[PDB]
């Protein structure tokens, strides 16, 4: 080389055969826990293509599919996959470039979850090769919307809060009693047992927010006092759970539960649990009455 510099008399080879597809699982709040699940990937020959003698519809390869999967494990991780398309046993009858669309399927939809809808188009080019004595896909190139862009597909994982309220009313209520609580968060196939879900506790002093871990598929006792709460705060959405106090009508409390949800429709069950619910993409806020009198 010149000087001091180094001279490779070649380059890394990159198959021109093969092409990357690129997901990226986007979270919208940063602790949230990863779904099991598939995100599927379809290849097709492009119709729309005028057929000059340059320019072909792609011809349909033998295995049109691929995917990448995410499990419960991967949370922490850099959520991103990758899948790949092969192009090498393809026959292609002459040198051309030949056109496929590259779309995401959305087959079995995972909740909380926005499916990208973007389609690519990809040029295989195919240049007759000497040695092979045949015409080979020789590079491929992707675009999307007037820029060649490695292939790369975008899901957003969304989630979601509940919050648990103590109100006391009446004059006969003690302010400053401990009321016993317990939640399950049922495990599915998208989150399985054991997996833990963050909780703050908020007290109404001088004391900060307390974090605590709850497990799927396992109780969790906790107490409030009027005016406290707890926040599950990276609650996955599809996730069935039951809240349910303690009861306390031998200490002459009435209770009654307020299920509601952010922009919806307030639900008032007298008793002293809710029923299964499962968790939306909106924050949850259920509030348990007791109340005392003389």
């Amino acid at each position: 080389g010149p000087g001091s510099a180094t001279t490779v008399h070649g380059e890394t080879v990159v198959n021109g055969a093969k092409l990357t597809v690129t997901k990226n699982l986007d979270l919208v709040n940063s602790n949230a826990l990863i779904p099991n699940t598939d995100f599927t990937f379809k290849i097709e020959p492009d119709t729309t293509v005028n057929e000059d003698g340059n320019k072909f519809k792609g011809v349909a390869l033998n295995t049109p599919m691929t995917k990448v999967t995410y499990t419960n494990s991967d949370k922490g991780g850099s959520n991103t996959k990758t899948a790949e398309f092969d192009f090498s046993e393809v026959t292609f009858e002459k040198p051309g470039v030949y056109y496929y669309k590259v779309t995401e399927e959305k087959i079995d939809k995972v909740p909380g979850v926005s499916y990208d809808t973007t389609s690519y188009t990809v040029q295989v080019h195919v240049l007759w090769n000497e040695e092979q004595q045949k015409p080979v896909a020789t590079y491929i190139v992707g675009y999307k919307e007037g820029s060649k862009v490695p292939i790369q597909f975008k899901n957003s994982l969304d989630s979601t809060t509940l919050t648990v309220k103590k109100k006391v009313s009446g004059t006969g209520g003690d302010r400053s009693k401990d009321f016993n609580f317990g939640l399950t968060l049922k495990a599915n196939q998208y989150y399985k047992a054991s997996e833990k879900v963050m909780i703050e506790k908020t007290t109404k002093g001088g004391q900060a927010p307390v974090q605590t871990e709850a497990s799927i598929d396992q109780l969790y006792h906790f107490t409030l006092k009027d005016g406290e709460s707890i926040k599950v705060t990276n609650l996955p959405v599809g996730v069935d759970y039951v809240v349910t106090e303690d009861d306390y009508k031998s200490e002459k409390y009435t209770t009654n539960v307020e299920v509601s949800p952010q922009d919806g429709a307030v639900k008032n069950i007298a008793g002293n649990s809710t029923e299964q619910e499962t968790s939306t993409d909106k924050d949850m806020t259920i509030t348990f009455t007791n109340k005392k009198v003389f």
